[PDB]
């Protein structure tokens, strides 16, 4: 990579040679856009599938998704063509891209909701591979292929990491968690626009030694780093953090209209709670026992979260808006 | 980092924000330049170390050098306004920088060759670290200060390292090594244009759990990454490299005129031997164990060396030039 | 501002940190694109100015228009799910971006929506329930610019790219007739001014004395140019200002041209404009003594379509003050024709 | 001024033509070259401000005490090559660049010289004596600033290049107090001024209200700015600028710290400075009624070298306003000590 | 042209001011835009040379059919809304841009319109009337070559941008056979030599002699390239020159190769072309002294899929001259098949 | 090469790749420094050259009389180890760079290495173009050329440090010391030049544009002092300036009025001879020139030691016998 660019502080410019960590999430053209191995090669894998009996795929990426909608039309054609006694139908997803039990060998319902008859216990996950990646400037393809055996690991081809002075990043096409030192090294922000399940690969993690996988700011479950950069003092694990959104902004402040502050008689860790009431009042008085200030915020589309640690004052969370991932 | 770089393939140019990680080791300019506190505070303190107890100070990088150098005639100009019997000797680093035991405090033969005079025992080393950056685009300014305490790590404010797709790099202001993925992630290359003795810092460490002590070939004593991309198949750690040359290029293939074969018979693990006698005889046959091709070959001001596995076959080890670190 | 420049002589290149004043009525990318604050926040601000009696919304910039022209969909939308009896039209903006004298207050207890960005699937509402909030458009009579909102709107930050950059918007705590000043800039370097906005572009230079040169204009405001954003605005005759102050005209001294004064009855019905000083194709201007006063600014084509060749000045300055739009070329309300009947010829549609 | 630059925010990147006011104090490279105009025509001019009674010349600007100090050699061997006593002697700026009251003519009568460009290893002419021609130096009696030249040079064209480049000099027609206007720049975006010139770097920003921030002072003026390079002109108060007018301090309300007043007894006698708002090493201010009034600016430290800890204002507004020197740290005509005794410290040299 | 740039080695960094000729054809995205000049002057000039005889119209570069294609429907709506009956349909480009032997001249007279640009004011334009002016399309019988425009544009000035800037058009004044010479670039330095075009890029070097290394087209013209933007271009003999004269190949000793001559029946139908000198996969090339004479250039591969692999020379000098175009890898015309006979196999389409 | 330019009208920036041809004459940097083979050769080319006659060498370019005295030094702590008589004179460059009639040959009582005319040793034994380049160092803050010596003899100047290119309406012809400007106003034809330097070898024609249909008589700047034999060589109302000040060395060729003065266009003037200098001896301005049928704007030559008119221009109101005229071989 031969290119120049500003520092931070943006009082020096360098130029020269070397590897450009770029972010993904904000793209500043538009975003990338998968391409399926051949249009007859899926739809003989899908056939031999449904044979070995699969009732359909669950999307790792969102990026996949919608390579999965843009085909549906065309592999069905494809189907009917051969008089297969078979439909597939291209669903949607929002939440959690949650984890199928089963893979796609080499040579029918695709994401959607959490549909009784065909339950995530039997369907195909985390099966491609990407293989090239192409040229052009506003636009640019990525050409995927098939994956040899099991893997519940991320797809390291498309993951970054780096690291400079005083200042970590870890990102991928739908992840940007960043990290920086003021008298220790702690996360700062995350923005997610997915929520995946598979495993951040250890090859592609800074400070990846002495890590316990109960301090991780971001579950391993969720595609979390297993780093000591992805930590925060004074908090634990969110496993029932609100990633029932989707969307999800970790940010460390205040959410507009509400105070916090540090109590010794405050309730203990729970489930996730929204700083309104079912109605939609304002709960303006919230405590933890032992958290750092600014606290933890979840910025979600339908409005702002507190970390598992905060617990109302003026309010009963008997009547509250609460997350609804394994409470 | 603001900025845009063309890619690797060259047939795409990105533009964007993030990390860019750049070649120091090879860079157009001269491109930062050590900047001290003041000509007083620096000889305060080393009077102050003098009547401590130590006869001078090692440095630690070979831009430290060049800034004692540059301020040795101040310094001494300061102490002798100050009525004093004290005079610094400014020396050069020859090869390997070596380590102090001793430390200077805030508020007298300085490098040069290895005196029994004034001993290692008896002198400082690794007491600066940055306290900012400076502006420009060609010579930027870096600060140092001094430390509060003690510490055999390396200053994180000058390293860097990053990754993406399948290509990762550890990099200093004198260290370049570069990995890569072709069926397993070893080493590719480096460049050392220093050789330090202090420890590559975890918190810029890519790959850094289940890490053993004897597979990196940039040993640990002498800054190299406790990474498992420091590595490289069926070799181990070179203790006993040409360390002595001071600057380096590590590259894996086959110097002119010269062919190795592989054979458990071949001798043992032993010192490295260059490739031309002390007349200048071409050694024409080498041999390994259970070395692995293109084998390992350090170049430096002496031409070629090979590694602790590459035995010469065809020649005995009484006219050979050995590595100078003894074991 | 980090960054490199090659000079106006173009033999040097300096590279710093400091201010870039940079062109974006010839943007090099793509236009800056307003993002307003949320559909249930607008859409509970007017309606509770249609409950105090406004009557609908004068745009202040072009940029404006199209942010409006995009939302009024989902306005609509939101306005029919939450059961109200209110419609609103966005029209198109032709000429003066006219003034209105009311404005929109922040919002207290919101209206209930889905989402907070701007995009998703929908119905189409019906035009009907006979109650409309008119958004820009022609000038009526059935909705005054007397119970218009206008001016009522500021920026609260940017976006981020090289192509396309979002502008995000809020509400104006109090009321003001000013243009918003985080989108102005001015700069001042060796012997080259200029007065930059988003849509207009002013330069002046020194030929033996300052006075402006060049005018890019493609759009015609009426609030007025903030002093702040103003270069030697000291000792300022109202009646100097080559651009008139009541269309966002700088009050500055290097808004100056000798030998004329403020043209307030030019071509600013046109909308886009280019204000340079030359000649139009084919025609001549000389001085005289024995020309009569100045007046409205006529064009140098008939309404038949023909050319008038002969125009004369009484003290203006050579070259003559010359307007270019869609229609045709002008002239300044100082050159007056000599050959063919004032009472024959196009004259400006704005108030004389 | 094409080229790309980043946002403060460093966010986007904005690339197209205007201008860019690039920051010369922190100027990234070399520095400028002042060039005169030729050996033969500054040996006239020197010649004829001596016969007219000018015994010596002031300068303006460090950059021309750099050319002055460059070029002596050369005009002294040309004065000798003509067979008439004078020797031209140059010194060195120590403090506030001092103003003169005359100047020198763009002289007729060329003088006899076969070269143009400047340097050539020449010989060093023995110090004729009995007549001498002073630049700069120490102030003193024999040539008082009354009968010296000050400020008869100005920019004619600019060079070429990116990090050594050259500034071609020209006499003036006439005699003035204003600096020259070529080598100034002023700049305003969104939120953020500046006035920026070869020595200044004035920058201004806005929260809640216009005010100065920062400013970078690598040489004190007695001319004054141009008003033609000021933003903001209107309403201006000379009492209340906090740059004083004196001072080449710009005719602008940017020029304005709430609180504070024209800092005319300024520690302005240093020369390199660095304004700036906030408390000196180990020293803290009080706001309290019970304060004295305002004075000339003293040191944090003692002469003999005690560190005074207290001080008082009485009516200003903190942060408060510090000088930074190259002896220490400064405070502003308001903040009064409490703690030590003013008569035991030091003031500013320069005069009441 | 003022900038830096990374030399041929990529080791080192330059920067200065000079000739700066960047490659168009490799050049990541499109860089230049054709704008006609105005929708009202060429529906004139369309009807008064159909008042002449002319039948339609024939491109000189593939910049021009784009404008021509993406212009033909308010040239429709212009017609349509005059009242008189004429229809233009554009077609597509096939292989060689053949030439004409008519051109369009400026009109007298106008048309009455509304707009000065282009993309407003159209709906379907229903009328076509069998009156059809063709804009290029295949070679048809009805409007022959001989009665059709060709060769009447050139260019006005260039716009302003980065990644795309649009080149203003404007009528000849008078019949020319030579290419547009503002629109033509060359380059010699050290040991490289380049002649540039909007589709051109022709390369040369020097390695024991100056001769050709490699084209790259991505069209074929058929005007001439103007000696003034040649290089070496005395002694050159028409029979020498490896790319033709009659398509638009420079008058030049650098368009030389040793062994080879003008290639006249070249595979010049198929557009973009590469011209290289190497083996297609899978041939090989000897020289052997009794080969018969020359002839048509053959593609390596039959219709079938036959892949010839014995081929020979009589007086080329190795590596041999090929062509890679879309349908597959060609030779030159002095390359002869050992194997099979031309006789069931493709040879060229361009014959005399 | 690659990388971003701006445009001449300043209203475009192109980034992409070619070649870019960069004026040298106004570096930007510091210039170029020849690097010579090494202390050995040049001392035995020199002894035995100087065995069979030949009594000293003259520069082609300004830049190796630099190289000339930077290795004279240690050319001549080398020809006392080995007991040879012969001692090596440096010496520097005024005026044009004169031409020699011998060459050095690869290797296998003084030396006079420039200076003034002498007849001890004239140009006739004189070596002259007899090196060449091999590689380059072109970058920023600091450049090298190595030199290598040349077969055969050759009247040519060296290719490998010239260039030229043409684009729109703009051409050049660029050289380490040469830049000649082109353009086209209704025609073509030259703009400007500056001329560092004077050199009398050939321009090679593989470097030149337009070639074809070229008198000699008609090229603005003679083919003997290394002149393009171009088409934009060329400027309407004048011929070969074959009697110019080219003594001087530094010129700068450009069509105005000198300072001060006045030139018309009238029948009633003196025919074509040599070029004139605007003052005197005495250093008296004249003010009345006139030309027979030149084109306005004249001719004119800038120098160190004044202004100068084409040979076509010829004064009116002042005697030449009072002038300073062109010290070169009419």
């Amino acid at each position: 990579d031969t290119g120049c660019a500003v520092s931070w502080s943006g009082k020096e410019l360098k130029c020269g040679s070397g590897i450009f960590v770029i972010d993904n999430v904000h793209t500043w053209t538009e975003q990338y856009k998968f391409q399926p191995e051949s249009p007859a090669r899926l739809a003989s894998a899908i056939l031999n599938a449904h044979e070995d009996g699969v009732c359909g795929i669950r999307s790792t990426t969102r990026l996949e998704n919608i390579m999965w909608k843009q085909i549906t039309n065309e592999l069905n054609y494809v189907l009917w063509e051969g008089g297969h006694d078979l439909t597939v139908v291209a669903g949607d997803v929002k939440g959690v891209l949650s984890k199928g039990k089963r893979a796609l060998a080499p040579p029918f319902l695709i994401d959607g909701p959490d549909t009784s008859e065909c339950p995530n216990e039997r369907r195909a996950w985390n099966f491609l591979e990407v293989e090239d990646y192409g040229f052009g400037m506003f636009t640019t393809n990525i050409w995927m292929k098939f994956r040899e055996g099991s893997s519940e690991v991320c797809d390291h081809r498309l993951m970054s990491a780096a690291i400079k002075d005083q200042k970590a990043v870890h990102a991928d096409m739908g992840y940007w968690i960043e990290s920086s030192k003021n008298q220790t090294w702690q996360i700062e922000k995350a923005s997610l626009i997915e929520v995946k399940t598979c495993l951040w690969p250890k090859t592609h993690t800074l400070w990846s030694n002495g890590v316990l996988e109960s301090q991780m700011l971001i579950p391993k479950a969720y595609a979390g780093p297993f780093s000591q950069h992805n930590y925060r003092q004074g908090y634990a694990t969110q496993t029932v953090g609100p990633w029932h959104l989707g969307k999800l902004e970790i940010d460390f402040g205040e959410c507009p209209g509400t105070t916090v502050t540090i109590q010794e008689d405050c309730d203990h860790r729970g489930p996730s709670l929204r700083t309104t009431t079912a109605s939609g009042k304002l709960v303006t008085q919230w405590c933890c026992r032992s958290c750092t200030m600014p606290p933890l915020r979840f910025l979600g589309e339908d409005g702002c979260w507190y970390g598992m640690e905060i617990r109302p004052l003026s309010e009963k969370e008997e009547n509250m808006v609460k997350s609804q991932v394994s409470a």
